[PDB]
């Protein structure tokens, strides 16, 4: 009548409103920049004869900004793969061409959707 310690989930937390012995019921979230897919929620049943989970713990996946815009006369210093909650990207412009704008800019997520806080800057020679 006690079921399996929970376990962790990468980027996530695991809930326990009250103990994991038969009855309890643990719950799913992901961390802030993560959206879940799987069980939102765990029972601790008694399957056949045993003592153990309703379902298994959830995965969290990144939530993506998408690629960030390129600018003309001006580049990226040091593009990356993917970008997440938090990270930023840095533009710079050429050598004759003076930066009008938004030096860098940021992933912010929005409906579990990465998208950039604001417009690329431009770069005027």
């Amino acid at each position: 009548k006690s079921c399996p310690n929970p376990g962790q989930i990468r980027n996530g937390q695991i809930d326990v409103p009250g103990g994991i012995l038969f009855g309890a019921t643990i719950s799913f979230s992901c961390n802030t920049g993560y959206k879940l897919f799987g069980s939102t929620s765990s029972f601790c049943l008694i399957s056949g004869s045993s003592v153990q989970w309703s379902d298994p713990l959830p995965e969290c996946r990144e939530i993506y900004c998408p690629a960030p815009p390129q600018i003309d006369n001006g580049i990226i210093q040091g593009e990356r793969d993917h970008y997440g909650y938090r990270q930023s990207v840095t533009y710079a412009c050429n050598k004759g061409f003076t930066m009008i704008g938004e030096h860098s800019i940021y992933c912010t997520v929005n409906n579990d959707e990465g998208e950039w806080s604001g417009p690329p800057p431009e770069c005027r020679g």
